[PDB]
């Protein structure tokens, strides 16, 4: 009943070595990748328990009894428990409460509690958390006050004399049914972006695992553009459905945006991944957005020029002056600068740049973007983010460069950890030999 | 510049006919099969007024002033318009405010206004509705506050005299900020669903079009699957992986959960997708659960025996019993059947399935699952759903059929078109033959 003959008891990340386990994961393409690749693979476990243990100490640093969740992202990050997260993230019929004494409640689907018995962490699994029209139509608020009662008993028990949790986002519904049980609702993002932001050895360990599968699927990606790019019926939506596939093939999640442009549509940029038809002689854009392997999010970007050609001398320096950018910022990266530090020192777009820029010129990344938020100088707001980078934390560093009614822009962006002395760019994806000048 | 060069100025949807243009939608490939499949296109122009109509009617109906939108799949029911909506789930960034003299106003991403310009229905496009910590960390207060205030504003002006305001969901700092402004915050949910319950001619065309793609696609995937399956590498990642991107192919945007499973994984129910190599001789059971074509959802589930061997008697018959409960149950499908109705004569499972029969035998279903919820029997609510099904309502009715401790499940379902006079069954997709007991 082995799904890899090979092995022992366990897989290389201490998971059971059982063909018909509830728990899924990386797949067996993916595992031979990486193991040819000479990757560590993380040991969920200590993976597991390094993150319950930190939330833990979040919710006790604060003061707080306790934090619930209902962000599938945040539930994932506490449990590692999935279960339809995509369903989960528009209709909220889950939820996790982590109260300070470290004792964990799991709310899950009636039908499907056995989904988080793999994690011991997680010491119940109970039903009755989804507070939603869809589900309950107009008896949501029966049900929300037999849930708050719940929250209240498990606190009385677990954190003793504690008024104050901490919830990431809850239906109306629910924020009254609490609050008439006395708790003084607090920020929950607070909580979990900040302990989030810090990866410990395992976590790093499953994100290169990912980043890893991540530039396999893009090269395949790259590979099918490269041959059928300007054949006159290969369209955008043809070329990304590669990603998601490959993505899919090696145990992935799914991809949190469209974020794939051909020719024009590249400028503005944010047009989305469609029907259009791509042409021999233009860029590509796109941005991976992707949630992969071990649910880790891998969110680099790439511009590429197909065509027999060269491209134009003004691509070619936008490209040139993307890659300055990225690695610039990038530099700026070690323990114990401060954020807004980052904002103030950033590398200087020119001009004819500036008006398109992106949204930011680093943000954070883990189970999906992430706080911090780094802006350029003239969109930070004083007082946002007021704190040091630190080891463990992972930063996208981030490039668009484009001109008001320009016929292309640049998308460029690597993932880059922060080590305990600088930072290690964990991006390896090539950069476009011809848009980079190199022929 | 032509996308379909057989065409003048507009395709058969109404939309422009440009290679170039922002907006995205189906396929070349599926407008292809659509023609040759004999089905009338929706007119998007009609589609987007029929729907903003009926929602603007809504709100007046209730006398309410406004609708507060944050959910995509509502923001996409009002406007049409997609942004990242993946990634929106999760990430508030986005909002659209209706008001009860129809005007309507989006809040987009802050580099993205033009996403929903070609609905000129959506009178504004503004930004700053993102109230969410990595957006803008310690610093959503002040924004919260800008928003509200920009929110008074509008239904000063165009809802005067109301200060009801339906909200969806909302972050509380968001929420507390409307409440600061005079607000009494109304379920945006019970406006949304009963709204979108009910589909126009053109979602309907819509629709069916959606429903092709999608069996198209499934198709593609059973070939895949009868071929590779029991190779020994070929895994149920590897299946799904096809779904995946024979759906994006099509114009279709993403799969809501990981509900396919084989072999014993398929008992209990709710396994996800994942690395299990498949065997020959077992059990493949899935559920698309699918945004597809013109983000219209088609759910439907099918169960399918591979291998050289025949499906064990009671495979075979688990597999009838579930074919008979949908169709049984279709059979009370018609407009003025209330709702409890439908849960107090569905047909009967035996006793030894009713353990882990499926959480309702039929929902709502349009840009994703929608209000009803037809629960069982023994799960149903008194005063939940106390309602009347009406023309152009479309349900889908499902089936799980296993037994505790059993070896494999069946999981069934169709998606049906509440007509005048009945129902129409809109899935076409075939029956496994060697399940049902055939040859
Ligand atoms: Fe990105
Ligand atoms: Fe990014
Ligand atoms: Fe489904
Ligand atoms: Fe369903």
């Amino acid at each position: 009943r082995k799904i890899d003959p090979s092995r022992g008891a366990t897989l290389g990340d201490g998971t059971p070595n059982d063909n018909d386990r509830i728990e899924i994961g990386p797949t067996q393409l993916a595992f031979s990748e990486w193991a040819a690749a000479g990757l560590q693979l993380p040991n969920l476990d200590r993976m597991r328990e390094y993150r319950w243990k930190r939330l833990t100490q979040a919710i006790v640093d604060r003061g707080y009894g306790g934090l619930l969740m209902f962000d599938p992202l945040n539930i994932r990050y506490a449990t590692d428990s999935t279960n339809m997260q995509l369903w989960n993230t528009h209709n909220p019929f889950r939820a996790v409460l982590l109260c300070a004494d470290g004792y964990m409640v799991i709310w899950d689907y009636k039908n499907s509690p056995f989904l988080s018995k793999f994690n011991p962490l997680v010491r119940e699994q109970r039903s009755g958390a989804d507070l939603f029209y869809f589900d309950r139509g107009d008896k949501v608020d029966v049900q929300a006050d037999v849930f708050a009662n719940e929250v209240r008993v498990l606190m009385q028990d677990h954190a003793p004399g504690h008024t104050r949790l901490a919830v990431d986002k809850i239906m109306l519904h629910g924020l009254r049914a609490l609050e008439a049980q006395g708790f003084e609702i607090m920020e929950g993002e607070e909580v979990t972006e900040k302990t989030r932001a810090i990866k410990g050895p395992d976590e790093i360990l499953a994100m290169r695992c990912a980043s890893h599968a991540c530039e396999t699927a893009v090269a395949e990606m790259e590979k099918f553009a490269r041959a059928h790019v300007g054949d006159g019926k290969t369209s955008e939506d043809d070329i990304w459905a590669v990603l998601h596939a490959e993505n899919i093939k090696r145990g992935g999640e799914w991809i949190e945006t469209r974020l794939l442009a051909s020719g024009p549509r590249t400028n503005p940029w944010f047009q989305e991944c469609g029907p259009r038809i791509t042409q021999k002689n233009e860029i590509i854009a796109f941005d991976t957005d992707l949630i992969g392997s071990y649910g880790i999010c891998v969110d680099i970007s790439r511009t590429w020029w197909i065509g027999d050609q060269k491209p134009r001398p003004d691509m070619v320096y936008a490209m040139q002056h993307a890659h300055e950018h990225i690695m610039t910022n990038m530099e700026m990266l070690k323990p114990g600068v401060m954020i807004p530090d980052l904002t103030a020192n950033c590398h200087r777009l020119d001009d004819k740049f500036q008006a398109q820029k992106y949204g930011c010129l680093m943000h954070g990344v883990g189970l999906c973007d992430e706080w911090p938020l780094v802006a350029y100088p003239d969109k930070a707001v004083p007082g946002s983010y007021d704190y040091p980078l630190e080891p463990g934390m992972v930063l996208c560093v981030e490039a668009a460069v484009g001109e008001v009614g320009g016929d292309f822009s640049i998308k460029l962006e690597d993932q880059v950890l922060i080590t305990e002395d600088g930072y290690e760019n964990l991006t390896t994806y090539p950069f476009d030999a011809a848009l980079m000048g190199l022929a």
